[PDB]
This record gives structure tokens, sequence and C-alpha cells, in this order.
């Protein structure tokens, strides 16, 4: 309907997913808030905008059409008011940073030895399944109380829900043109089911530290537990993004150190430089790249567009954390880039719950590479490819060292 950006009418959900950086270039420059007909929304693109829409008073959360499809209610990233402060409630405990730190190192630092052990004398490796998924998903897994999950499942769950939740392509009439691809997704939620409804039918009669036990029990009255089916939206929303980005945040940090050889040799030489390597890794291609939204509630002008109530933003933190009001020469990675702000955990009441945990995560895990394989060395006959447009990462990372 907006006349100039015509164009955007021959964008298609495959060029998106392979890069979409393009496309969001020209947005940021064009139409800050723009309607992408395939997406069936409004985008934001710039920092400002994600930021103002993220913090308003005029908006509140609302879940993407597809990820509504995927995880149904409460999912936490799409409730507000009372059932959002008890869900935040109920999640923030273990993720407080008193209590990340006395726990966290003891927790990923063997995980991460265990993974390396298997392969730090190969001389190859492909690092995104042997090392960075596998130490995301068994480090949170431990945590909730999914200790008897192998990572492989563990790690086609988040795959499942990431292409559900992303499935977000609409038609000519704005129904989704392929409603078969939510159901991978829907058999994902049933094999989860499969494996956690037992488990929490003996958290509810036996509690114990399991982060979903505590989920159940706490802030409650004596004998009662929350309900399973209020409760399980966010294990959904743990077992896709929780599970998902800390490994995507490693490994395209590793790619960006890669391209920028002198750096990794800092960073290796000198590891009190991973965690500014990361900030800057999460800010290059930010993991959680444009998977939530927001509604307003009441009419509202947005970068010279006047938005009805009731009108969904997709958050394109992604394409944000590459403005070029912010930030110099943005696709490339620079370590040495001054410490600013950026949008990679969002912002505003719905902002990420779990970025301590997150951060130490990476660290940790990086830091044992690095300790192991000193001379890591990327295979430069492979390439990498940076896949998705919701959730966006590496689909691979081969790398070679001298044995
Ligand atoms: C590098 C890793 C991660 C990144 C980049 C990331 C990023 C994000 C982003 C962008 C959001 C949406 C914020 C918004 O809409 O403004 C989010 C939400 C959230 N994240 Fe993180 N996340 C990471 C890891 C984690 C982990 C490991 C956990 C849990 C242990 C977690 C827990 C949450 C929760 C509960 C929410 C929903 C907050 C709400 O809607 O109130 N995240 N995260
Ligand atoms: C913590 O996990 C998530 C954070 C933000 C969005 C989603 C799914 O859309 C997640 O699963």
């Amino acid at each position: 309907e907006r006349p100039d950006l015509a164009w955007l009418d021959e964008v298609t959900m495959t060029q998106l997913e392979r890069n979409p950086y393009e496309v969001y270039e020209r947005l940021r420059a064009e139409a800050p808030l723009a309607f992408v007909p395939v997406l069936g929304s409004y985008v934001a693109s710039t920092a400002e905008v994600c930021r103002e829409v993220a913090t308003s008073p005029d908006f509140e959360a609302v879940i993407t059409p597809a990820g509504g499809r995927t995880f149904g209610h409460p999912a936490i990233i799409g409730v507000n008011g009372d059932i959002h402060a008890d869900l935040r409630s109920m999640v923030e405990p273990a993720l407080q940073p008193a209590e990340v730190d006395r726990w966290i190192d003891d927790l990923v630092r063997p995980i991460a030895r265990r993974y390396l052990e298997r392969f730090e004398n190969d001389g190859h490796a492909e690092l995104v399944a042997q090392y960075c998924e596998p130490v995301s998903v068994r480090s949170l897994g431990d945590l909730l109380g999914l200790q008897e999950v192998d990572s492989d499942k563990l790690r086609e769950w988040f795959a499942k829900l990431n292409r559900s939740s992303t499935n977000a392509a609409v038609d000519e009439n704005g129904e989704f043109a392929n409603p078969e691809g939510f159901a991978e997704g829907d058999q994902a939620k049933a094999e989860i089911r499969a494996v956690v409804d037992p488990l929490i039918d003996k958290w509810i009669e036996h509690p114990d530290d399991s982060a979903i036990s505590h989920w159940l029990h706490d802030g409650m009255p004596p004998g009662q537990t929350r309900d399973r089916e209020y409760i399980y939206p966010t294990i959904y929303v743990y077992l896709l993004g929780a599970m998902q980005e800390p490994g995507h945040g490693m490994a395209s940090t590793l790619v960006g150190l890669f391209s920028r050889p002198e750096q990794l040799e800092e960073v290796v030489d000198d590891p009190t430089l991973i965690p500014r390597a990361i900030a800057e890794g999460l800010r290059w291609t930010s993991p959680i790249w444009s998977a939530t939204a927001r509604i307003s509630t009441k009419p509202v002008t947005i970068a010279g567009v006047d938005l009805p109530a009731g009108t969904p933003v997709m958050l394109s933190y992604g394409s944000a954390n590459h403005d070029t009001g912010k930030y110099e020469a943005p696709s490339q990675y620079d370590l040495h880039r001054p410490p600013l702000p950026h949008l990679a955990f969002g912002a505003g009441n719905h902002a990420c719950a779990g970025i301590y945990f997150a951060n130490h995560v990476m660290r940790i895990a990086l830091e044992e590479l690095f300790e192991a394989i000193p001379n890591l060395e990327r295979d430069t006959r492979e390439g990498v490819e940076f896949w998705g447009w919701g959730f966006r990462g590496p689909t691979s990372l081969h790398v070679t060292w001298e044995v």
C-alpha cells in the first residue's frame, strides 16, 4: 500500500532466511517502520525504532503469528500484566546474577571439557554440531532438570521449534503460505510432552533443585503447584531460544574472530577479552534476529507512520545492531569497536531474562575451547553459511589444527 516501497512485494521468505541484511539495509534508509508483505507485519529495522517500540508505554508484548501457532498461551514472550509478572517471577530465581555466580563454573566447565575431549586430538571438527550446540543444550538441560534427555534430542527439538516459529510467510490473502511447516513443531511438542510429563508428575510430589521443579512450586500455597498447562509454553520457549542461542552466539563470535585473524590471536593470548569478543559477536550476527514483537495498545505515531491501536510490530533487533547511525562498517566483525549499547538481548519489560547466565555459558565454553586448542584455525576449504531470519547463526563451522 505504501507506493515507494512496492519493491517489498517481491521480497521472499527464502531471501530473508538466506541473508536479510540487504533488504534491511534498504528498510533502515527508506522506512525504519515498514509493512513487509511476505511477513504480514510491520517491521522495525533501526535501533531507534526498535528501542522506542520495545520500551514504549503504548505497546505491549505480542507473540508473532507463527510463534503463537507454535507455542500457544501463555508463552512468556507473548503475555502481559499479571500473568507476565508471575511468569517472570517464576523464571528469574535461577537467573539472578548472585545465584548464577554460585554454580555456573561447576556447571559449564565440566560439560565443555566432556565435549572437547571427544575431538580435541582429531585435528578437525565441525564446531556447531560437536561443541557449541552440545555445550549450550547440556548446560541448560541440566539446569532445567532434563539430565536424561540426550543433547542430540535437545538439538533436534530446538531446530524443529525454530523452523515452526519462524514459518512466517503469508500469501496474497494474509494466510500462512506453508501451513505444513508447523507439523514438525507439533511433533516436537508431542515428543517433549512424552518426556517431560513424567518428570512433572515426579516433581509435583518430590520437588528437587531442578529449575522446572521450582517453576512448579515457587511462590505457591502449601501443597499446590502451577498447572502444567500454564507452564508448558514457557518450557517450549526455553527449549527453542534458551537452548539454541548461547550456541549460536559462541559460533558467530568464532566466525567473526576467524574473519579477523589478528583479533583471534589477541583473544587466545588474552582470554580476559572473551566477553568483549562475545558482545561484538552478538551485535555482528544477533542470534535472536527477528523473533519477537510488540502490539500497540492505542493509536501511535512511530517513524512518521500513524499506527492504529492493535497493530503488531516485529522487532528486527539483528538489523538494529547494524544501524549505521550507531556503528561504522557494522557488517565487519571488530573486537576493538567501542563497547556501545546493543539490542541483541532486546529492551524493556520483556528484555531477555537470561543475559547474565547466557554470557557466562558462552564465556566458559570459549575459554575452554581456546585452552584446549590454542592453534585453532578455520578450515578455509569449507564455506561458512549463515541461515535464519527469526533466529540466525552459522549452519556449520569447520575448523582444523596441527596435531
Ligand atoms: C546469547 C544468548 C541469548 C540471546 C542473544 C537472547 C536474546 C533474547 C531476546 C532478543 C529476547 C527478546 C527480548 C525482547 O523481546 O525485547 C529474549 C527473551 C528472553 N530470553 Fe534471552 N537470549 C539468550 C539466551 C537466553 C537464555 C540462556 C535464557 C534462559 C536461561 C533466556 C531467557 C529468556 C526469556 C525468559 C525471555 C523472555 C523475556 C520476556 O518476554 O519477559 N535467554 N532473549
Ligand atoms: C528464550 O527463548 C526465546 C526468546 C525469544 C523468543 C523465543 C521464541 O520466539 C524464544 O524461544
